[PDB]
């Protein structure tokens, strides 16, 4: 339990090189140097933006130790933490980077086939994390990193603290904008504009609306509009993450069901410009990079 | 099949010289997926051995069996690349060979380390040995460090390489006279490699000339006890250079006694300040794996 969250001292890694920042803090490339040994071991590190004292850490220590024992193939896991004036929070490094912007990188090259497993990977990992009753609550394309291509893991969950003290308003399930409501049901909502954002290859939710006007178009029913790619089949997912009735959302037991009919024939339900010149990988190119990026069972 | 990926030139580069073994020049590489922007560490071993079409189907015939291992200790070769010279892509090990390892850590490994190593060697041989393939150059050399916690065998196989140096010191008495290689000879090469750990690294029969390994194996001279062998270790290694090649332990039997003594390993090695020593704990045991090992153990 404890044993899943290393604590490391400052003079065993090194921040190297500025990767991006987000609403708590600052993402680093960084180095692991184990105490006497020659070897630099490439990590991520997110320093938080605001200095916390010994008793807040007791705080942050309790949250760590739970984002520490997530064990599902698509689902990050917080590794380490360093207790600096400002915390450190280490984790594995993911060279692709955010699922946001490698859809908007690679736009003219992603298939049918790829976004639905996207589709399924991600309600995987939300599905365990309801199984372990943990809500995300931060859910969106930019908190889902790629390990490889075929290959996605949610990260960035479970920061109830740190939001309750504050917001992604465009990913917020109208009841938690309206009354501060988390549950596995507004992470549904959240999800739905999660996969409009991989469908629509990364645009903006409501593009240049005010936060402070979307509740108010919610409770009037505009929703996210049909992405040119999306058959009605997809279309009507989306809109039923979106429902005002939390309830009445589908279960990410479902998604995955429903997303995974999907794959099973992807060009019926999704329609993109050139999808049969695009396919999943050989099972030669998936076993190269298995063996050299990524070992776990999956 | 599809365990072994064919690579163009174009895809991948060369970036330092690692070192040189009996057969090529290993490098530390690049990988660049095709449409991606990632740079992916790999090793690269580029052979002296020149090659045509013929020697091509050869290669490729041999490289699809080493493609084609699946065990936690056991290195699986990855791709290769058929130009004018063979080059042959595995997994980059950052911590290198075993054999560097325990010289660079001479004074700092601890009984734990070195008897979980033992043990999993063992079950890298037996591993082979189930899959019919013969080693033919095990030594501490070709043990590969994934983690401190974690090693894995490399460079098994190479029958028709070794077939056209010779590592003499490694070898049972059987295959110095008659070039008969065996699981049963793997076994031999396996003591001589345990009795490089337990020296940290000495080399055997030292300043001794290869030429003449053969006239003090056949008096019964053999390499001494390490001094932090107990002599229930030492015998282990006597037992596997017995001259009758039936008579000696089985890697299945070895894995079960190493692994009996790893779990009292005070008893069977006797290592100055062993109590001080860093003994491997679940926390960094789950950290490296996390960033460096996640296959399955
Ligand atoms: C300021 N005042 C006083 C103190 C209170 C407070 C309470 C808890 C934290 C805390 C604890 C634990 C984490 C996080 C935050 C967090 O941001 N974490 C991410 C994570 O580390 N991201 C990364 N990116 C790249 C490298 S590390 C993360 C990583 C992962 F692998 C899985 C889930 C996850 O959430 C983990 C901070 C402050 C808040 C109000
Ligand atoms: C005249 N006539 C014609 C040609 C014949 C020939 C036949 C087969 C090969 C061949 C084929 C395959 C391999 C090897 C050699 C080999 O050296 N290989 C290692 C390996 O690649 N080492 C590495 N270090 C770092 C990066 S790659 C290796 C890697 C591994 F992961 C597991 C086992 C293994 O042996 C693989 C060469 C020549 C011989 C003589
Ligand atoms: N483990 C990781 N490996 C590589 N890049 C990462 C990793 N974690 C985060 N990043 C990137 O680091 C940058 C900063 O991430 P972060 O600070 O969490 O901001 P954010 O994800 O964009 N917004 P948010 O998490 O909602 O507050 C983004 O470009 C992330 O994709
Ligand atoms: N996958 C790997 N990752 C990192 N270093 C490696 C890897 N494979 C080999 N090396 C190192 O590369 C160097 C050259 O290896 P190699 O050419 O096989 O010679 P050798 O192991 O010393 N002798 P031999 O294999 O018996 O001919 C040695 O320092 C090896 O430890
Ligand atoms: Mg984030
Ligand atoms: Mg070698």
């Amino acid at each position: 339990n404890q044993a899943l969250l290393r604590i490391l001292k400052e003079t065993e890694f090194k921040k190297i090189k500025v990767l991006g920042s987000g609403a708590f803090g600052t993402v680093y490339k960084g180095l692991w140097i184990p105490e006497g040994e020659k070897v630099k071991i490439p990590v991520a590190i997110k320093e938080l933006r605001e200095a916390t004292s010994p008793k807040a850490n007791k705080e942050i220590l309790d949250e760590a130790y739970v984002m520490a024992s997530v064990d599902n193939p698509h689902v990050c896991r917080l590794l380490g933490i360093c207790l600096t004036s400002t915390v450190q929070l280490i984790m594995q490094l993911m060279p692709f980077g955010c699922l946001l912007d490698y859809v908007r990188e690679h736009k003219d090259n992603i298939g049918s086939q790829y976004l639905l497993n996207w589709c399924v990977q991600i309600a995987k990992g939300m599905n365990y994390l309801e199984d372990r009753r943990l809500v995300h609550r931060d859910l969106a394309a930019r908190n889902v990193l790629v390990k490889t291509p075929q290959h996605v893991k949610i990260t960035d969950f479970g920061l109830a603290k740190l939001l309750g003290a504050e917001v992604p308003i465009k990913w917020m399930a109208l009841e938690s904008i309206l009354h501060r409501i988390y549950t596995h049901q507004s992470d549904v909502w959240s999800y739905g504009v999660t996969v409009w954002e991989l469908m629509t290859f990364g645009s903006k939710p409501y593009d240049g609306i005010p936060a402070s006007e979307i509740s108010s178009i919610l409770e009037k029913g505009e929703r996210l509009p049909q992405p040119p790619i999306c058959t009605i089949d997809v279309y009507m997912i989306m809109r039923k993450c979106w429902m005002i009735d939390a309830d009445s959302r589908p279960k990410f037991r479902e998604l995955i069901i429903e997303f995974s009919k999907m794959a099973r024939d992807p060009q019926r339900y999704l329609v993109i410009q050139g999808d049969e010149r695009m396919h999943l990988p050989s099972p030669t190119d998936s076993n190269f990079y298995r063996a050299l990026m990524d070992e776990e069972d999956m």
